């Protein structure tokens, strides 16, 4: 199978973006940040070095099964190292090097699941490498969005294809859209605290005012992380800690789509303002 | 089939736990602590995100095995970030909450190795804690620390499953409350340190009897370099007992002795002691 | 099958020696470098404390051969180790407890790799251990000059044989020479960045032969940035080799010529020849 991770090449240069003099863009620990980061960063390590990366095909029927589930873990891992590269402040060209190894490797994952369950089929369990319909969503929405904010959006069809085998929603089909060239959205959401809220701004929405997000962006985000975590976490909303954490990657996203002015929205500490504008310059 | 553990809700609330205002129970390096900390933490949240933590059922066979060791690995790090916690003077409360998690991860752990057996079977031997072995200090971390976290509801349950009933002495006088005991076994499994324990046993009460172990046992056998440590026969648990005269700590509690004599040792745990007392009621 | 790693006794010992007195060998940050000695002294204690470390010879056929592999991470983990041991400045005598555990396990990982390949074709990959053809090479040569240096190339023969399955270079042949004889030593360079450069040396005593090598090779090639260097195509080892020119220390401890013009350079190992020089008498 054609594997197009460069993991064992981008490490040595991701682990060096720790020495950043950029502000991070909230307010967070640094101390506890620079142990995060060198976690992460020694768990893709320790897995650039496994016999199940080095040597991905060397695995039938069940073990090749089992190796798979160790890239998907892999592929989370550099998920939330994205995550935490976007909390330290790192711009925009930095954050797409991680995005284009995250990506690839969420796709090298279903690649390798979806072998091994041939594999187990030609001897004589269905889910997508990646449900969205599950917990599973934020990594999802840090795929779609994070494409279009790191101006990388060739890698969405790929990504729902392969990753999400089409078990897209209605936010996730609107990321997706330019991508793929859609031409209609579905009519479901996986997950409708917090996307739910989204209604008015898809059915009755012009695309013309960012106001119709500003709404959303202060109850489901501001007013949402103003709780107590114990409240938080009694809330039906979804979270997730290790993709999406703090920010509307979702609003965000959905400026450099629409091509909107975005100014009542960039208010908000959850908006990733310099990310449009990243995207926005970059697409040209 | 039903497993116990909520290890993915509690570790948010473990990591908040280094950000105590409680001063350690001994002299600890503080910066090496939380770097120790952190490392146990990080093992238990990828263990968390793990496909066999997850979908514990997904596999069979010899695949089933290979999950349930994870599951006792995972367990076993639960029982060092006890100790941890032990070491930091983390409060009864927030330990028992810890205590509560080890002794359920312990438990699925044991109920995961008997199902892979019996898949192994239905296709088409050892416990999961051996207390005959060197694994002898997580069974009494378990029994221990329940008694001393007024958690006893657990004792029955970690003796059957995870013990298979294999017990000695000073197992059998920890769980003896719990199980309706009204007896107990005649052997010690690692007579050093334990066999010390013969004098209180063979008389029963009296928190002076224990005085000689904690000074024997604990105070003149850490004051050995750890060059000399190792090469005596005592047995040691660095990764569930360490410094901690769990066992007559323990005792504390079920004798209910004015324990004033024990608590000039170092190594005894008195304010658990209190703590389990005070929540007995 | 008989395994000779004591990793669990030695592990107490190795995160002892974060607390040396001794100056590094290199301009390094001690902060970096002591979050990773954490970082590998915590991997090879989750490995010791595994069922595959603890119960190598439970597995059979395809589950023999994963756990023969975990035991190859290891392995290099322990190389990894060495190296970040010999950048802290750690003298020779404990370089060479490290290395005798790192050889070690580097054989016990190649006998477990053979039985559990000999499980599978009694039950009805080919290559060694350690393939120097590849870029596997760096583990080789630390493999075989760090048994040089400190002294320890009773290892070397085993290390051969077993981890090798005798694929070796020229340069392996002559750091082996002493161990096994120079008939005839290997006419190949397996790795011609930076290898190629000690043709001259091999084919036509006096230290100066190896002096533009070190200069050109070493100095040269880590004054450039890492974007520089990756595009020069020399091999680099990072894992096991780094910054140190350990081919021309050991053959320094082989050849016994005055090597003054050498320990001008940053990369050489002058403190190790002298402890292998004085330790073999």
């Amino acid at each position: 199978l054609t594997l197009d991770n460069r993991l064992a090449e981008a490490l040595p240069l991701w682990r060096n973006l720790a020495r950043t003099d950029r502000a991070p863009r909230r307010n967070i620990d640094l101390a506890d940040w620079k142990a995060d980061w060198r976690e992460l960063i020694a768990a893709l390590d320790r897995f650039s070095r496994s016999h199940g990366y080095r040597q991905p095909f060397a695995a039938q029927g069940h073990a090749a099964l089992e190796n798979a589930w160790a890239w998907g873990q892999a592929a989370e891992n550099a998920s939330t190292l994205l995550l935490k590269a976007i909390d330290r402040g790192l711009a925009g060209a930095e954050l797409r090097s991680i995005y284009l190894e995250t990506a690839a490797l969420w796709l090298d994952y279903s690649r390798l699941l979806g072998a091994a369950r041939d594999s187990l089929r030609e001897q004589g369990e269905t889910a997508p490498a990646l449900a969205p319909r599950t917990g599973q969503y934020p990594f999802a929405l840090q795929l779609l969005a994070m494409g279009v904010l790191l101006d990388a959006q060739e890698l969405i069809p790929a990504l729902v294809e392969e990753v999400l085998q089409f078990d897209t929603d209605r936010l996730l089909d609107y990321l997706g859209a330019a991508a793929l060239g859609l031409t209609s959205a579905s009519e479901e959401t996986f997950h409708p605290r917090p996307f739910g809220q989204l209604r008015a701004f898809f059915e009755e929405a012009d695309g013309s005012d960012a106001q119709a997000l500003a709404p959303y962006l202060q109850s489901q985000y501001r007013e949402f992380f103003q709780l107590s975590p114990k409240a938080q976490k009694k809330t039906r909303r979804l979270t997730g800690p290790y993709a999406w954490g703090w920010w509307a990657m979702e609003v965000s996203a959905l400026g450099v789509l629409y091509g909107w002015d975005d100014g009542v929205l960039r208010a908000s500490p959850h908006y990733l303002g310099d990310l449009v504008d990243y995207a926005r310059a970059r697409g040209d």
